């Protein structure tokens, strides 16, 4: 027979009918990738939830030589840091981000009316958006954002092949983060903060700006992403941002509803089966690539009722945007209140928003991480 | 039968198949527009030659109400301004403009020389590179590239229909010319300036502005995006820029080859038929929408040996890239100088350019005139 091919579809405003089609017929199904070889896409909520929760299946093992692949690697090939990174990601080790980032986006929101529509929320909104966070997060100036976030571009695109380039945009910008850790005001506040502080107490500048890059990238790329599959969402349907203008307090119900409802995710989140194991009814072999399918998980109605109408008062709503088990997001609550504070500032300021052209001329990226559009022009 | 569809493809690094096809078997064929219209394809260099210098075709009545479109109009519903205009086209009416124009292309090239490879050379040059040259010619200050061109990826996308905000991004713009030309410090230099002095002479505000849009627009537009195929060709025949090197006064000669070769124009020029007129085999009755398709003409082998491969020596170059007849380009010598001053400036300074991922993984625009890369990550 001939296998169903991976990835699914890069239009990001309804769910791929394919998807659906995997959840119902084959919930763990053999499916070839992009780079040639075969996985095990899981599509179903119970047996997505069961792979991400045993850790026979390794994130880790993934990047090993020889192993099959869901794409190429763009990166290149235990020690207290642990705390230096898990300060830096609660929201509640620093006051200030609330007040800031709600005064961040107004700034930007500002700019925009002035300028009057239509305006691009993509370049205008979210990509300086989310560059501002995490710059912030690390201690390092928001001056070179473009450049940043350009890096992000290559970083996390998606190749049948390893190819040149994403090796020197990796050392071009990790040596930026060894830059600005060792600049002679030596760095105070955020992770570089922390990280010129752990270098004196009685790991190496490689190793440190290794995690302040893979942070950066990890973050801006998957908030920015969201808060567009988002900023759609309202558009198209206006009593949704009417909700959000009279009840502001179900903004916490809203993003994790939008969580669940958001196709931002391009890619499967992969493990290697570090053994035998039977999930549902097939028998997955050690060494063979599995990849979780969060989209059919988050669209399974044996789980979610009518699950493709946006809905804020499901009585649950146990998605999986974050992941789950082991690797479960680490910085989930810093990703909620990033996208709760934009959306807010965003239908107060603009409640008229809605697309600029109709939703199916978007134009959504081709093979990266992320379904994104390219541009998101809007009016008001 | 079925009809051909007609746009013919977005990816802009090889010929499309399909234009080969209808030059050699339909060179003169019914096409179904994306609007649904139908409409004639003139794909052969002579039949195309022929209807651009035959003004019974004409391009003033393809904006008329009722007549058939390649796409929706996004511009919404004979006074001594060609003096005004044509002034500004002379690249000899500013003799600076040479230099200024390599200053600014080194300016844009060292910038990113220091942050290192890999960079995006359509928002790192020939964006920054195409808004600055316009800029000048209007007497208006870069400031606002980016927002001058973001009006561009709205005033220039090709829909089926009508689209709301494409009116509100020409009166947004619109808005932006009046406020520079009615400035306190009335504009001195370029056709801001020319048109401040033109009336105070013995013409309205709102058609002044509009003669700048659309020659802000068509020049930015057309520029930077042949500037992005020219960057790719020498990007994948490196023989090309050691050419260049060893005699930069090929530059001329290989300017008006890659102009032959470029794909940058993503549609058809469109003219009305004002009368019953034979074309090659085919009737074509008043009313009906003629479309010239340059890229057949262009690769057309009775008249270029070889048409696919780039060839700086041929013997003569007739080329339609411009046009032909009394549309003919008005800016074509400052089309040209802009090219060559860039390329010039390109090979120079990345001597080992060349793209950062298989060609083939280039991220093409949908929609739009013209076909370009999203992206065009290169490193040297
Ligand atoms: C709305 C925003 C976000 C979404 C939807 C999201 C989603 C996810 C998902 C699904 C995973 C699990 C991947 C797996 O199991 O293989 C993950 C992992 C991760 N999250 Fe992203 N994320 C978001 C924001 C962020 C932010 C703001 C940061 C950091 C600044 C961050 C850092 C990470 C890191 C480092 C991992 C890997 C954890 C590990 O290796 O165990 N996330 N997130
Ligand atoms: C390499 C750059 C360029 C290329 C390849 C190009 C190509 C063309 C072509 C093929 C036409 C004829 C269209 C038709 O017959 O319907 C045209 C028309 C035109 N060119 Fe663009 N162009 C370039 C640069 C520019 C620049 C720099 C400007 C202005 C700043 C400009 C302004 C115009 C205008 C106003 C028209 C319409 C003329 C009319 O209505 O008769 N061009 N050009």
């Amino acid at each position: 027979p001939p296998l169903p091919d991976f990835p699914l579809s890069r239009r990001g405003d309804i769910l791929p009918a394919e998807a659906e089609r995997l959840r119902a017929e084959q919930p763990v199904a053999r499916v070839r990738t992009m780079t040639g070889d075969e996985a095990w896409l899981v599509s179903s909520y119970e047996l997505a939830k069961q792979v991400l929760e045993d850790d026979r299946f390794s994130l880790k093992d993934t990047a090993n030589p020889g192993v099959p692949r869901q794409y190429a690697l763009t990166i290149p090939p235990s020690a207290g840091l642990r705390n230096a990174v898990m300060k830096t990601l609660s929201p509640q080790a620093d006051r200030e981000l609330g007040g800031w980032l709600e005064a961040q986006a107004h700034q930007l929101l500002d700019r925009l009316i002035e300028q009057g529509p239509p305006a691009d929320l993509r370049d205008g909104f979210t990509e300086p958006y989310s560059a501002a966070l995490h710059c912030r997060l690390l201690g390092i100036p928001t001056d070179d954002w473009r450049r940043l976030m350009s890096g992000i571009d290559v970083a996390f695109i998606t190749s049948p092949r390893t190819f040149e380039g994403s090796a020197v945009n990796w050392y071009k910008d990790l040596g930026y983060m060894v830059d600005r850790l060792n600049a002679d005001p030596e760095p105070t506040e955020g992770l570089l903060g922390r990280f010129a502080e752990l270098r004196r107490s009685p790991v190496s500048d490689e190793l440190l700006a290794t995690v302040a890059l893979s942070l950066f990238g990890a973050g801006a790329v998957s908030t920015s992403a969201f808060l567009q599959h988002a900023i759609i969402a309202l558009a198209q349907q206006p009593e949704l941002a009417d909700r959000l203008r009279a009840e502001p307090a179900v903004i916490g119900r809203a993003v994790d509803e939008l969580l669940r409802y958001n196709l931002s995710i391009g890619d499967a989140l992969p493990r290697i089966a570090l053994a035998d194991v039977r999930l549902g009814e097939v028998e997955i072999r050690a060494g063979e690539l599995v990849l979780v399918l969060i989209e059919g998980a988050n669209y399974d109605p044996a789980v979610f009722p009518h699950p493709e109408r946006i809905d804020f008062d499901r009585e649950s709503n146990p998605h999986l945007a974050f992941g789950g088990g082991q690797h479960f997001c680490p910085a989930s609550a810093l990703g909620r209140t990033h996208a709760e504070i934009a959306l807010t500032a965003l239908v107060e300021k603009l409640p008229a928003l809605r697309l600029a052209l109709p939703v199916e001329q978007l134009a959504w990226r081709p093979g990266f991480i992320k379904r994104l559009p390219e541009r998101l022009p809007v009016l008001w």
